[PDB]
């Protein structure tokens, strides 16, 4: 499939789509706010278009990887006279009812649309690590797959637009929570004088542990959630909960940033405030659905 | 060997230490403030004292595994005339500061103390997987060191008592956010009826990755945060915290609760305020250490 693509936005997952896609024989036209920013791709092999309308003139396809939504409204307003007839496949952060909007926008402006959630660093694009989220009209998706699969293996949730970036918003959630934590112990490790270089392996060896320690002794705790099976025999709130308060405690005598660890503590005292101190940690799930 | 230990907390962590340290060949003394529950161990080869201070007496080494530290001094109170020529192993979770009162009370009532913080659920404990860490003085470490490899592998942090105490609540930092952020996914995901057992193995098979994502490009997070390297070439605060932003705005939308992703929203609102929007996320430690 040699189907010229457009591609809009060359931060480091653009740039490396653009690689990707070069490579695997599809001639690129590239735009960005930023012409100096295209430089590398195109020594690569990128055609770069002087203007959005001619970026999206080049091709049936128009990928966007920018920062936001509105940075796609921004780089698009002057072509939407010119995405009559096109694809557009946003593989951008917002939220899903944004993106919803904005595919009834695309569809207004007589072009498709489809939601892509890129859900691997930039230098693993293109790699079989990869895969991406998508979502919007199945036979949009089918008529693109194979060419959007360079980029990673395409997880097609169904025809909700809203759906592929609900899912990576889900994902960004676990993800950049963790991440948070990471640092917020290495703060608290730091205080005592641990370095990073000392904590951070400490904890990552840990982290590479849990989705076994959490199916340790038979647990399986999303059947268990859908059913409302949150038994307290190997863990409970009562004792998560503690060291959630012993968290908190630790890091108001560290001096560090108490949100996030009060987030914790205050899904466990919810659980415990509404009776269920006995259950399973799965149980927090409840307070969280319901603030 | 075969020396005689006790275990005081008979919760599934001091049960499946029981029955390892038993299966091991040691004669295991135990005391719970709930006598029934010590069934199961007893049925195993367990004897079971009628008094905190007869088990004591069974043993120069008592294990604690309480849900926290004020449990150690309500147990152990009546038995205070007993401890002197003893070391108290405690395994149970509370601030680093707790801990390193209760090493002294130990050693005004004639004992040696040893912190320990138990890294796996009750289902690992005496396995190959299995570990924990210990912290307080080399030489009472050194004289049990091999009744305590069974329950895991000993890692000794050195001397202070509060030190293997700030590491479980390091991990225990990262572990509980982590699975809060599991459920605020889950529950994210739940709103548009998507399912925990079809969201729960997509979010852990993330989380998976997430050790090769952060090693991607060749980032070494640590030594970066130690060397105070912050580059922002694969991915920056601006791009993370708009994320954290979507993440944010999505939770409203669907009616789950805010705390814990403001708390993530605003380690990168504080990083961008600094004037480091064009660093690594690794760059949010710096407003978590200085609120
Ligand atoms: N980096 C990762 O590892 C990663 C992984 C998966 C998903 N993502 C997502 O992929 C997208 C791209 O991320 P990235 O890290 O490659 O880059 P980024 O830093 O988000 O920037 C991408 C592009 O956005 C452009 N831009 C932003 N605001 C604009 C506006 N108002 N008008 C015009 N152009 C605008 C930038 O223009 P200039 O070049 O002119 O500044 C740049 O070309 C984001 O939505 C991100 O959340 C990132
Ligand atoms: N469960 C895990 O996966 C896990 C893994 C690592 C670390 N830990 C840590 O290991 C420790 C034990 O946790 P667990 O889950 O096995 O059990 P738990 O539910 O925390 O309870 C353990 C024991 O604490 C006793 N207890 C609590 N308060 C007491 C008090 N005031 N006076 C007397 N006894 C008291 C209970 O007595 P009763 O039996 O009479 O109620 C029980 O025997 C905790 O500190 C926990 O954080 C747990
Ligand atoms: C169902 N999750 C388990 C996994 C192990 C664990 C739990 C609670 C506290 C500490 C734990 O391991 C360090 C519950
Ligand atoms: C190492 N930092 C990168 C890792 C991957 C990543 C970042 C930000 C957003 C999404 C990402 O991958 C899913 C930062």
């Amino acid at each position: 499939d040699r189907t010229p693509v457009t591609l809009i936005g060359l931060g480091p997952m653009g740039q490396a789509m653009t690689r990707a896609l070069l490579a695997a024989g599809h001639p690129v036209t590239v735009w960005n706010r930023t012409p100096a920013r295209a430089a590398g791709v195109v020594a690569d092999g990128a055609v770069l278009a002087a203007s959005p309308v001619e970026a999206v003139e080049a091709g049936d396809l128009v990928i966007l990887s920018l920062t936001d939504y509105q940075a796609m409204y921004d780089v698009l307003e002057p072509a939407t006279g010119s995405l009559a007839g096109r694809t557009v496949v946003n593989l951008s952060s917002d939220t899903p009812d944004r993106t919803r909007a904005a595919a009834d926008w695309a569809t207004e402006h007589g072009a498709t649309f489809l939601t892509g959630g890129v859900m691997i660093p930039a230098p693993m694009v293109g790699t079989e690590e990869a895969y991406v989220y998508y979502s919007g009209p199945a036979e949009v998706f089918e008529k693109h797959r194979t060419t959007l699969t360079v980029i990673g293996a395409p997880r097609y949730l169904g025809e909700d637009t809203g759906l592929a970036q609900l899912m990576y918003q889900a994902q960004l959630d676990v993800f950049l929570t963790t991440l948070s934590s990471l640092m917020h112990a290495t703060a608290l490790l730091g205080t005592a004088g641990v370095s990073a270089a000392e904590s951070m392996p400490e904890l990552i060896g840990m982290l590479r542990t849990v989705p076994a320690m959490l199916e340790a002794g038979g647990e399986n705790p999303g059947a268990d959630i859908d059913a409302d099976k949150h038994p307290g025999d190997l863990s409970t709130i009562t004792m998560m909960g503690a060291t959630a308060d012993h968290i908190v405690g630790a890091s108001e005598t560290a001096g560090i940033d108490l949100a996030l660890p009060r987030a914790v503590q205050a899904h466990y005292r919810r659980a415990i405030e509404n009776g269920h101190g006995g259950d399973n940690w799965t149980r927090i799930i409840d307070g969280i659905r319901s603030p």
